[PDB]
């Protein structure tokens, strides 16, 4: 049918090799036919990964650890470990992600009768809580001999300092050997109770839930979970000789993805580790980078890599074109390398210059399956490090990974150390991202993610340039003062 | 009234319109585009308000990407909208008196005006200071503010400084 | 300050691929050294930005 | 102090005349014949649960049962039952 040609296509808005980044451009809006929720937000990570939802949270020291890595799975996405950090702390910040499971505790503490009261009261004072099982042994592989709580240990006063107060194994209500979490609401129900102990048919403990974490519970329905019904997770590695043993103790932890983490990923030390992995570990998916040209594409995809990252100095942090002359435009880097990518099935990642919803709804338009996001999901809950007063605001740590205050654990800085202001929780966050993407799909007309790349690589999705007085006047402009 | 009148809603509603008040006039809205006009043309539209993203309380270019430069939108809409004898409303982005002429020179037959008519006397709400100054409420339809009446925010409130009445 | 300077512009023909001064001209002369663009957003972007207060 | 009700201050002194350590003053108390909804109410607005139940509903008739957070906490909005009160 007769539709009237009003606007450029992908192809001809990067025709002109001007250094396009994503507030240059607005796409066209289409026709409507569906509402904002019915929009598919299911998205390719690699060859063989799918995600619920396309955000990820980059693998930086002051973003992701173990409970973000959670909260993204959780949430529909997925989190790539940093590597700032010895192989076995890695390995044992995979290992919390793919041996949690919900309202059950994850590496409970738990005592001998051997210890003192006084242990007791250590624990409530370093983790916050206080109550604490008591083993045959020590911890989670023995029989469950009783458990101690703060209501066990109120009335004594300092002046007592007895071994384990305890409730015994006769007296406790426990699950039998693995319980779904409507088993564990009837028991708590009905038991009154703060925990409930999981033991095994031979009586080991073998987990916990409290009552608190049960009451907690609620609908993740995309959960983003291996075949084991385990949440996914990623992990960032070097290419250097020291990281051949961080990818054997991130394999044994069982992680699911490797990120290769460099600023120029087209190297023979990239390469090299590519065929590494592809041949010491073929089940292993790899994502290489970061390339911004299809011609860096083209080797890495050559050395077999399973998808790509996209960016090269868009990053907040990021001072490298300033100091090394070298990167590309956000938007024009995306596009190239993802049509580039698109003709051997291999997906990109959009890494960088994220700040808005409208930039990820550009990115993904531009042809990324995925948007890897540092300062957006920084400075939040789940975020590393803790936060610090400084004029009356909230504010968090978040550091590149090349500034002179992430490399100090002649040395040319390409990144800086700065802070955000704090933002809440991914589980609040991460859906406003979700509501404004479907919302900007269903303005541009497209249903799915799928479809809206297919819209664009067919010339049916239409650009349009800005100057930098359209830019202005899509602000917010002429008001005397406004307020968010 | 919508962001984006090009959706099976708004035809549904014009046709609902033209067969249950045939002598009432209807114009649809917003569109940037000559397909969105084409869509609405054909739905029996006896005009169009053409803007997205120009307001001055707008910020639905920066949460969703989705819009056009005013003067351009203004020249492809009326255009098209020509060729059936359906005149356009430029709405949105008006500043000054340059800009009420460029949009009328562009192939605009009326021109809407939120903020440069608001902080009269004819505009709803009442005054305050701030800071030695007479200051009215303005915002945006879809700001948390107006909406309130999870949720996305398209647009703004703030505020606009005294400007007298609309015969003056 | 002079070391600095000669191990960022080591590093920048690094990153470019070229392993003198030399070759890097040659590349260039040639058409293998591609370049690209900046509008004004991209050197905006290309800074820093989004950050509440960074240092140097 | 006296910029209050003649029976405002009498209730302030009051307090004060029939305090006594580790024990509470003025508790709360519901009857039989109010629904779990009540317990939420006077937590919202008091900040706390423990709220025991006798036949006249204060302080005054034989202590039927006690109804407290782990009474309600497993209970939907879709339950606005009766008092889930642990027996005398
Ligand atoms: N994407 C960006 O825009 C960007 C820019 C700068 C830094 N970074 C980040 O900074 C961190 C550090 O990575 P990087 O960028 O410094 O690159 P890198 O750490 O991979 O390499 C740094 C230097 O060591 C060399 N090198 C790497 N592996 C080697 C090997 N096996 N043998 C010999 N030399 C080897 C490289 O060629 C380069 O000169 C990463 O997290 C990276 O993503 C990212
Ligand atoms: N500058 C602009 O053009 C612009 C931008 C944003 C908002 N606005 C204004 O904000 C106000 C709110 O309008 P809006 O933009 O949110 O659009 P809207 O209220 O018409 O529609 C909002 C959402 O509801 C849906 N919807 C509408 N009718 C529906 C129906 N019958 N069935 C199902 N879903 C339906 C739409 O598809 C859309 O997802 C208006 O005053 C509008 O003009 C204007
Ligand atoms: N033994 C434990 N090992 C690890 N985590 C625990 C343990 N006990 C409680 N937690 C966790 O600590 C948090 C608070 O738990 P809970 O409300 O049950 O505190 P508690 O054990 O009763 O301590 P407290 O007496 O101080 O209130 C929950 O997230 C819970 O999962
Ligand atoms: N699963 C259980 N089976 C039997 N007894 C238990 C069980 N869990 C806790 N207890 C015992 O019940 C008593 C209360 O502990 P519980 O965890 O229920 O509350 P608590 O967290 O100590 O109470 P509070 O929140 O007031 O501090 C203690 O004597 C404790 O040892
Ligand atoms: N029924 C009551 N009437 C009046 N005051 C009460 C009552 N129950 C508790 N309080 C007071 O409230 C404070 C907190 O008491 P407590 O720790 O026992 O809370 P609670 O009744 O268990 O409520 P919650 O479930 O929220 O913890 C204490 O100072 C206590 O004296
Ligand atoms: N004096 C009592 N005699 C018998 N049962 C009681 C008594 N006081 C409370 N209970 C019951 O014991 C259970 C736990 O109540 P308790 O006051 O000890 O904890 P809670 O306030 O409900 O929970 P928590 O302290 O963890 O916040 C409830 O089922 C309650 O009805
Ligand atoms: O210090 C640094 N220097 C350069 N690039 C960095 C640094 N740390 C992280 N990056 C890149 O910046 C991306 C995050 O971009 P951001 O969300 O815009 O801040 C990461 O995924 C990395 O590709
Ligand atoms: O909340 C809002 N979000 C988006 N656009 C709005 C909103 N409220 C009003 N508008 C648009 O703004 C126009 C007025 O533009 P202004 O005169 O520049 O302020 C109106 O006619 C509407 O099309």
């Amino acid at each position: 049918g007769y539709v009237p040609e009003d606007g450029l296509t992908a192809q001809q808005l990067f025709a002109s090799a001007d250094g396009l980044t994503y507030n240059d451009f607005l796409i066209l809006p289409g026709f409507i036919d569906f509402i904002a929720d019915e929009v598919d937000l299911t998205s390719a990570l690699t060859r063989k990964i799918t995600l619920k939802t396309p955000l990820i949270s980059s693998p930086m020291d002051t973003v992701t650890e173990a409970d973000m890595a959670i909260a993204m799975a959780l949430m529909g996405g997925i989190g790539f470990i940093h590597h700032n950090c010895t192989p076995e702390f890695q390995a044992n910040e995979v290992r919390k992600v793919k041996k949690f499971e919900q309202g059950f505790i994850t590496d409970p503490v738990v005592l001998s009768p051997s210890h003192t009261v006084g242990d007791v009261l250590e624990a409530k004072m370093r983790h916050g809580f206080s109550g604490i099982p008591i083993t045959e042994t020590g911890t989670m592989g023995s029989k469950l001999v009783g458990i101690v709580t703060s209501r066990d240990i109120d009335f004594l006063a300092e002046k007592d300092h007895t071994t384990l107060v305890m409730t015994p194994r006769i007296e406790l209500v426990v699950a039998p050997a693995g319980v779904t979490l409507k088993e564990a609401n009837e028991i708590l129900q009905r038991s009154k109770k703060g925990k409930l102990p999981i033991v095994n048919d031979c009586d080991e403990l073998v987990a916990i839930i409290a009552r608190t974490d049960l009451k907690k519970n609620r609908d993740y329905p995309l959960a983003s979970k291996d075949s084991q019904k385990q949440l996914l997770c990623g992990a960032a590695v070097g290419t250097r000789e020291d990281d051949k043993y961080r990818l054997d103790l991130l394999t044994q932890a069982g992680v699911d993805v490797i990120v290769l983490d460099s600023s120029q990923g087209n190297s023979v030390y990239q390469i090299a580790m590519v065929h590494y992995i592809k041949q010491k570990y073929p089940h292993l998916q790899v994502i290489g980078g970061n390339v911004v040209t299809a011609a860096q594409a083209k080797n890495l995809i050559d050395a077999g890599v399973d998808g790509l990252r996209v960016g090269m100095g868009c990053g907040s942090i990021c001072i490298t074109q300033e100091v090394m002359a070298c990167g590309r435009p956000q938007g024009t880097a995306v596009y190239k390398v993802a049509e580039y990518a698109r003709r051997f099935g291999v997906p990109i990642i959009a890494d960088g210059g994220i700040q808005t919803v409208g930039h990820v709804v550009k990115a993904l338009a531009l042809g990324a399956s995925t948007v890897m996001m540092g300062s957006l999901l920084a400075a939040t809950t789940e975020a590393p490090g803790e936060y610090f007063f400084s004029d009356g605001v909230r504010l968090k740590k978040y550091r590149g990974m090349g500034s002179l205050d992430a490399m100090e654990k002649v040395k040319i800085a390409q990144g800086v150390s700065g802070s955000i202001q704090d933002k809440g929780s991914i589980q609040k966050f991460v859906p406003y991202l979700i509501a404004g993407i479907q919302h900007g799909c269903q303005d541009i007309g497209a249903r799915s993610l799928s479809v809206l790349r297919s819209m664009m690589y067919s010339g049916e999705l239409k650009f349009e340039k800005r100057t930098m007085s359209a830019q202005i006047e899509g602000g917010v402009h002429g008001l005397h003062s406004y307020t968010f």
